[PDB]
């Protein structure tokens, strides 16, 4: 089997992307946000408090015929950016661009942290990285890509995200028209749960190329790219008037700028950011500082290449029994 489904910009800035996912019987379609970060598919629901739901779509198990309580499983799940949510567990069919998997591990949220009542756009996560980082208890669960692994054609999803327009997530093949050039494919280490890879270096403008190693995740469920801050550093130095404001709680720089492009090396292959992609608008609305999409992993513990890096390129995350990652240009 495969699935195909697009993925689209939630804002004008691309901070996340929101892909169609079927639901119960019949379909409830919520927009969920799909994390290679993270390893949970939760979602808005009838059991959700309700002073914590506004404007979310819910989904509810008691309308659906294929709904189950998995009974005692609890989870709760805190990100990187200080977010969080919790509640119990069904099993439901959950179908994503025609792929179905039965009995899939649906979180229903009973509690959801402001910033995801905030955003009406995003009706719940759907987690792709590996399964055992899943928060179920006492019985872990698998993700949505884990169940489907046997029956797709290849063991393998692919992201191909937009800047600034719609992208696609397949899962199961490799679509040759979606890139240009060759695939270069790259170790991943699994000991942390994520999809976790070396870069070989990196370079800012026409610069040259420094060969470097900076361990890093590929997470579609992080806005910005984030690196060391030798790294950012030597990027913003290109920029007149950048700066890194600890009020503001990053580097910012005249809106009035052209950017640089942001070069990273996979392998002996290179994918090109263009200066525009780190572009993340005003600071607050109407300022004239700007703020940036290369920030650094100093405070984080990883360095991540969130949706500014993946953007750039056709990914292929390959769940083969060795996993491995791939990069394309485009």
């Amino acid at each position: 089997s495969t699935g195909s489904a697009t993925t689209t910009p939630i804002d004008s800035l691309d901070d996340a992307y929101i892909t169609p996912v079927q639901i119960g019987t019949p379909a409830q379609t919520l927009n969920l946000d799909f994390d290679t970060g993270s390893s949970d598919l939760w979602v808005f629901s009838s059991e959700t408090t309700a002073s914590e739901v506004d404007g979310q779509t819910i989904y509810t198990p008691s309308k659906s015929t294929t709904a189950k309580l998995l009974s005692g499983a609890t989870w709760s799940i805190s990100y990187g950016d200080g977010s969080s949510s919790s509640g119990d567990v069904y099993t439901d069919t959950v179908s994503v661009g025609g792929l179905t998997v039965t009995g899939q591990a649906v979180e229903s949220a009973k509690k959801v942290s402001s910033s995801f009542t905030e955003d009406s756009t995003i009706d719940g996560l759907l987690g792709l990285a590996f399964s055992t980082l899943n928060t179920v208890s006492p019985t872990q669960q698998k993700t949505f890509f884990d169940n489907a692994k046997a029956s797709l054609d290849s063991p393998v999803f692919t992201a191909d995200l937009g800047y600034h327009a719609p992208g696609t997530y397949n899962f199961g093949f490799i679509d040759t028209t979606a890139y240009t050039g060759s695939i270069t494919y790259t170790a991943v280490s699994t000991k942390q749960g994520f999809w976790e890879w070396t870069s070989t270096g990196y370079a800012v403008g026409s610069g040259t190329f420094k060969s470097t190693s900076i361990d890093g995740i590929a997470d579609t469920g992080t806005t910005l790219l984030y690196l060391p801050a030798t790294v950012v550093s030597a990027y913003w130095a290109q920029v007149s008037g950048a700066k890194s404001s600890s009020s503001v709680g990053g580097y910012v720089f005249p809106c009035s700028a052209t950017l640089p492009s942001f070069t990273f090396g996979v392998g002996s292959a290179r994918i090109v950011i263009p200066g525009d992609y780190i572009d993340f608008g005003p600071i607050s609305t109407g300022s004239s500082s700007c703020f940036g999409g290369i920030q650094s992993s100093a405070g984080i513990g990883i360095n991540i290449f969130g949706d500014v890096a993946l953007k750039a390129a056709f990914v292929v995350f390959n769940g083969a029994t060795t996993p491995t990652l791939g990069f394309a240009s485009k």
